[PDB]
């Protein structure tokens, strides 16, 4: 079931973590996806310049990842997501995104 | 409820992550720990030089976690775990430890 995952790593301004992290309770139709099995959002301790935020998807399969980031709710969730260099008064300084296979899962 | 996780984060000469994640099948008692959730060990995609899997494990909170790794289960799971440094036919050049804190969960 759970094959593949995709990670959006977020560097934001110092002691903003908590705020970017909140929003994620809201779902915005990521959990309408039969390809989608969950997520985490992680915050990195022992950072010193920034605060650094993951966000980890899991998924059956590449393709269904591949789908949701074209998907008219992937659109939805990030409608107001804008980086510094958009809108100088966002918190989200960089973002990097890093996909795996899966090759052994258990949750207990 | 899946409130910290702890990631090893393992360089391996490239072609030998199959060999090495097929390992984390068996199970050496992890499962049987309160405070232990679950686990993922992943292959980062894209890679060139050398392989990367990570081990991600999932805990009720940091004191499950470092319990863990001084604890009996813990020596039995890596028991015949070397590196390069110490035995040149391992295929594990270097490891990390990552901790985080999961500020929010949902698996579907
Ligand atoms: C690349 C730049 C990205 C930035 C700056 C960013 C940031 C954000 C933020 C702030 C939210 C919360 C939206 C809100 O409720 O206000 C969000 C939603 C979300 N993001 Fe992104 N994100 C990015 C790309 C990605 C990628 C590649 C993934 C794949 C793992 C991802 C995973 C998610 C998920 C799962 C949600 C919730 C979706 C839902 O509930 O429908 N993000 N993102
Ligand atoms: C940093 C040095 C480490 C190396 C080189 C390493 C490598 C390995 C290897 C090769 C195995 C498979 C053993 C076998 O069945 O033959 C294993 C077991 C395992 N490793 Fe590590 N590991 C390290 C530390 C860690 C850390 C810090 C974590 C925490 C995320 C971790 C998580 C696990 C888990 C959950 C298992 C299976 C435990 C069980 O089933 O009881 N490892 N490790």
């Amino acid at each position: 079931t759970m094959k593949f995952m995709a990670e959006a790593r977020l560097t934001l301004t110092k002691g903003t973590a908590k705020d970017i992290i909140e929003r994620f309770y809201t779902r915005h139709g990521i959990e309408t996806l039969e390809g989608f099995d969950g997520m985490f959002v992680t915050q990195t301790l022992e950072q010193e310049d920034f605060d650094e935020v993951k966000i980890l998807t899991v998924w059956k399969s590449k393709q269904a990842f591949t789908d949701w980031l074209k998907s008219d709710v992937f659109k939805a969730a990030h409608k107001h997501v804008r980086s510094k260099n958009e809108d100088e008064s966002s918190p989200i300084i960089n973002n990097k995104v890093i996909t795996y296979d899966i090759g052994y899962s258990y949750m207990k």
